[PDB]
């Protein structure tokens, strides 16, 4: 049984990140897709965060929300996150998701080995990620081996940073992400 | 009232094209966007199935809506007859054609486009690094020159329909990059060979 984790910070969670996550479920055979809000950092309030990643996940079977980064502790460290989720599921093979530019600060971190013997990992990016960043790609799959993989995602042209700026600039979010997330952000005035 | 009129194939629709029609009507104020569908590439999906598509995806927003007249007009369409429909029906309304920054100059680079600026103003949408033809791009910088046209640009649009369709040939979802309607009528229709 194989559970996907992608980890983001999702401020705001928009149709980017469900795109990348239907993908990963489909590339790999997953049978679930965790979403993990980090907990650590600016960035609007973890609970914010946390409710529009549920209100964005809810109607697909296949996706859930976790809490582990954000009820742990100050600074999140994906160790961590594999460490709580390889006890909530024991059962499960975990392959855990995020961009293609954390994935390389996470890499690059003491205790990277530590990561591998926890879970096979996945690093998403908008497209031409490998032109512009032929060394970070290549650097990865080397370290890696064939526990890491790069795959491209046509919607993660779709930014959370646009989003904000949209938001700021009173600029319509409609179908960048679920119209319950748009509300959220609306509702809440989240960034401004 | 000012009325867009979002020209495309729609096969299929995507939130590329939502968000891109969304952005047209904020960047210009109007106050209704209308969807028409091209009449009728190797194969196009037959226009009933494209409209379906068109009405499921555009149905939720009060905003939005979808015309008929170019499906039923004939076999090909013309822009030109798109806008003398639409304007007969909205004669009171100031036209904003918004189409792909690729057809756009091909219909720009078409004898009388003078005849089209009298019936319409014109909006060419693109994803990022959109690579168009040369005579695309002269076409159009031509236009732009003079201020006669507007590009804008939609991160959005890195998703298309070509490569929908090959998702759905190769049963790779397409969550997410469309409306569970539209995804689910592909679908019930096999309208990419399933």
């Amino acid at each position: 049984r194989r559970l996907g984790v992608m980890g983001g910070t999702f401020d705001p969670i928009h149709y980017g990140h469900l795109v990348a996550a239907s993908e990963v479920a489909d590339l790999f055979d997953l049978d679930e897709v965790v979403f993990v809000p980090s907990g650590q950092p600016q960035v609007s309030a973890a609970e914010h965060r946390y409710l529009m990643t549920v209100i964005a996940t809810a109607s697909n079977p296949r996706f859930s929300v976790s809490r582990v980064d954000i009820d742990r502790g100050g600074p999140t460290y994906t160790k961590d996150t594999l460490a709580d989720l390889h006890a909530l599921h024991p059962d499960s093979e975990l392959y855990f998701t995020t961009g293609a530019d954390a994935l390389a600060s996470i890499m690059s971190a003491q205790g990277w080995e530590e990561l591998f013997e926890l879970a096979r990992f996945v690093g998403v990016s908008r497209p031409g990620y490998e032109l512009r960043n032929e060394h970070i790609t290549s650097l990865l799959g080397q370290l890696a081996k064939d526990a890491l993989t790069l795959v491209e995602i046509p919607a993660l042209a779709i930014s959370s940073t646009d989003c904000r700026q949209r938001a700021e600039q009173s600029r319509p979010l409609w179908y960048l992400m679920p119209d319950g997330v748009v509300q959220y952000v609306s509702k809440c005035r989240l960034y401004c």
